[PDB]
């Protein structure tokens, strides 16, 4: 019910991967730098993470070839609506082929809402492409799988 996102270089992302064998935690590669993003129940496992509750799911974080991230800025009293909102997102793009989980990740040290969709390919999420309580612009973000 819990995600940690970090963010930095691969190089020294893969060396937190690799101290944490039992967590399920992905390392994919971004445009600005490359993310971690740690799936649990329990307690971090990063220095200053960003850190969110997962209210809702769908499919299981496993090797996606690719990830998105729409990072979506809140205002406080805009929370209830922006939930209730994307709480009816889930229920379309998981029929989508290639699709492989989707997040949708309450923020618990920002403003900030992150849509956090996994995908077979990037092909794949391209293809679904086709398919005021906000602060500031909202972004998306993409993430390839490493090697």
């Amino acid at each position: 019910m819990k995600v940690y996102i970090t963010y930095g270089t691969a190089d020294f992302l893969k060396t937190i991967v690799k101290k944490h064998p039992s967590e399920n935690i992905l390392l994919m590669q971004g445009q600005e730098n490359a993310i971690l993003i740690h799936e649990t129940s329990g307690d971090t496992v990063f220095q200053a993470p960003h850190a969110y509750e997962v209210i809702d799911q769908v499919g299981e974080i496993k090797h996606p070839g690719f990830a998105v991230l729409n990072n979506i800025a809140v205002t406080q009293e805009g929370r209830p609506l922006f939930e209730n909102k994307f709480k009816n997102r889930a229920g379309k793009v998981e029929n989508e082929p290639g699709f492989e989980a989707i997040r949708v990740l309450r923020p618990l040290d920002s403003d900030t809402y992150v849509i956090l969709t996994l995908w077979e390919t990037e092909r794949a999420f391209q293809d679904w492409q086709q398919s005021s309580i906000f602060s500031r612009p909202s972004y998306v973000t993409t993430y390839f799988a490493v090697e």
